[PDB]
C-alpha cells in the first residue's frame, strides 16, 4: 500500500565517494576500481570558469598537484588524464569496495537516484528524472559537484550521471560517466538555456496506473480516444507525444489493472482540458511524471 | 540550488537488515550487536492476526524455530525475549557492520528516512513525517514488516521507527525500537481508526522559509500577524497550533531571509484563506509539511 518517490538503496554508492581537491578547488569524485572520476573543472578557478582552455590548464598540472582523499586514507595518484569533460585520476590503491557497476547513458524520460555529497561525504538521496531537456531538478549546494546519480539492477550499479553545472536558470546539467554532457550544456560559467521542457507522457500514465492501483479512481472515464487525437491535445498542453513503444511498454501495468492504455489516454486528456477540480491524485494536486512503467512496477511488487 | 524531499544515505543500515523467519512466515529484522529486532507478530499466521495471545504464542516457539538469514550468513539463535512489541533474538554472531546507533522515541512532526526491505534485502529509501495522528504515509507491500525508519546525525544512527501493520484506512502504523506503538494502535487485525489528522504548521512554514531561500516569494506579503490571531485561522483548516517554541524554532530560518516568523505566518493565512490561484511554490500546488526547520537548513547548508 501506499507510493511514494523512492531512492534505491546508496550503500554501494557511498564507498564509492570520495574527496578531490586541485588547487583551492574542492569536489566530490568516484573511486572504481584503481580511477576516480571528477568533474576536469575542479582544475579551474572560478576566474577560469568563464572561458577555460581545459587542455592548456591540465597542462600545467602533475599528479602530485591532485590530492584525493577516501575519508582518511590519501590516495596516491600514478596518472590523470581527461576523457571528454571528466578527469580520469589513477591511484595506486584499489577501492576495496568497488561494487559490481557499468556505465550507462540514459535516455530522456528514465530515472535515477541522486547521492549527493559534499567534501566527499554523502549529504543524503533523492530521485530525479532526466528531464525531456536534459536538465534535472535537484538539491546541489556549492561543492555538490562530482555527485553522481545510478540505478541499481540486482548486483549491480549503473552510473548514469555525474553533477557538474548550475546554470543561471536554477536547473542543473551534468554528464554520464564518460565526460559527455547530457543535453546542449557546456562546463563554463557561459549563458545558457535550457529550452523548452515537456512533460514525460509515458510517466505521467504509469503514475495514474499507480493511482489505480492503490485504490484512487476517480479520474477513470468511460471514454476512450486514439493515439493520434490523444496527441494533439498532448501537443497543445507540451505533453510529449506518446508513441507505440510507450502503449506496448504500459503493457504491463495496463494488464495488471484491467484498464487499456487508450482508456487511461482519455482519462488524462480529460485531466489535462479540464484540471482536477480540487481533487489530488497519490496526495498531489499536478501530474507528476518522474515515474516510469518500470518505478511502477518496482514499486508495486516490492523489487529487492 | 533547488530543493527536494531527501533521504539520509541509507548504506549503515542496510549491513543491519536480516531475514527473520519464524514458522511460514518472514519479515524483516534489525540486527545490532548480537541481537536481532523485529516484529513480534512473525511468530503469528494470518488467522492468528485476528486476536492473538502473544505470550502463549510465543512459549510454544523455542530458539531453534527462529530462522535468521544475514544475506548468506545464517545466525544461530541462543536466546529470544518479547519487549512490548519487538522480539530480541540474541544470536551468537554479532554484526561486524553494527553503526554507532541509539533508540529514539521522535515526536509528532519530525521525519526520519525509511529503508523499504522484503526478504531481508533493501528495495528503495525515502523520507516520511510522524503526523500529528501517528500514522505515516508510506509505501509499504507483505513482508515489508520490520523495515525501519531512522535519522542520521554524523556518525550515528538514530532509530525511530520499525514497521508493523498496515491498517484498513491504507495508512501505515509502527513502533519504536523498544516495542512501542507511535498512536494507539494494535498489532493485530481488528478495525483500528486512525483519528483526525492535521497539518504541521511549523513544517509548512520551514518549507516557505525554503521557498524564500530558493527565489520563490510570490507568496510574501506585507500583513502581518498575532500567533494568537493565526491559530484562529489555522485551527479552521486543521493545522496544529503555533506555539512560541516553534516560533523559536524557526530562529535560524528568520535571520537567514530577513523575515519574521509572525511575518510568515501572515502569508500562509493568507494561503490558507484564498488558496495559490493556481502557482505553485518549490513546484507543488499544494501546502508540504513534511519538512522540520532542520530538514530545511540541512538541505540549505549541506550538512554531511
Amino acid at each position: 500500500s501506499g507510493f511514494r518517490k523512492m531512492a534505491f538503496p546508496s550503500g554501494k554508492v557511498e564507498g564509492c565517494m570520495v574527496q578531490v581537491t586541485c588547487g583551492t578547488t574542492t569536489l566530490n569524485g568516484l573511486w572504481l576500481d584503481d580511477v576516480v572520476y571528477c568533474p576536469r573543472h575542479v582544475i579551474c578557478t572560478s576566474e577560469d570558469m568563464f572561458n577555460p582552455n581545459y587542455e592548456d590548464l591540465l597542462i600545467r598540472k602533475s599528479n602530485h598537484n591532485f590530492l584525493v582523499q577516501a575519508g582518511n586514507v590519501q590516495l596516491r595518484v600514478i596518472g590523470h588524464s581527461m576523457q571528454n569533460c571528466v578527469l580520469k585520476l589513477k591511484v595506486d590503491t584499489a577501492n576495496p569496495k568497488t561494487p559490481k557497476y557499468k556505465f550507462v547513458r540514459i535516455q530522456p524520460g528514465q530515472t535515477f537516484s541522486v547521492l549527493a555529497c559534499y567534501n566527499g561525504s554523502p549529504s543524503g538521496v533523492y530521485q530525479c528524472a532526466m528531464r525531456p531537456n536534459f536538465t534535472i531538478k535537484g538539491s546541489f549546494l556549492n561543492g555538490s559537484c562530482g555527485s553522481v546519480g545510478f540505478n541499481i539492477d540486482y548486483d549491480c550499479v549503473s552510473f548514469c550521471y555525474m553533477h557538474h553545472m548550475v546554470l543561471p536558470t536554477g536547473v542543473h546539467a551534468g554528464t554520464d560517466l564518460e565526460g559527455n554532457f547530457y543535453g546542449p550544456f557546456v562546463d563554463r560559467q557561459t549563458a545558457q538555456a535550457a529550452g523548452t521542457d515537456t512533460t514525460i507522457t509515458v510517466n505521467v500514465l504509469a503514475w495514474l496506473y499507480a493511482a489505480v492501483i492503490n485504490g484512487d479512481r476517480w479520474f477513470l472515464n468511460r471514454f476512450t480516444t486514439t493515439l493520434n487525437d490523444f496527441n494533439l491535445v498532448a501537443m497543445k498542453y507540451n505533453y510529449e507525444p506518446l508513441t507505440q513503444d510507450h502503449v506496448d511498454i504500459l503493457g504491463p501495468l495496463s494488464a495488471q489493472t484491467g484498464i487499456a492504455v487508450l482508456d487511461m489516454c482519455a482519462s488524462l486528456k480529460e485531466l489535462l482540458q479540464n484540471g482536477m477540480n480540487g481533487r489530488t491524485i497519490l496526495g498531489s494536486a499536478l501530474l507528476e511524471d518522474e515515474f516510469t512503467p518500470f518505478d511502477v512496477v518496482r514499486q508495486c511488487s516490492g523489487v529487492t
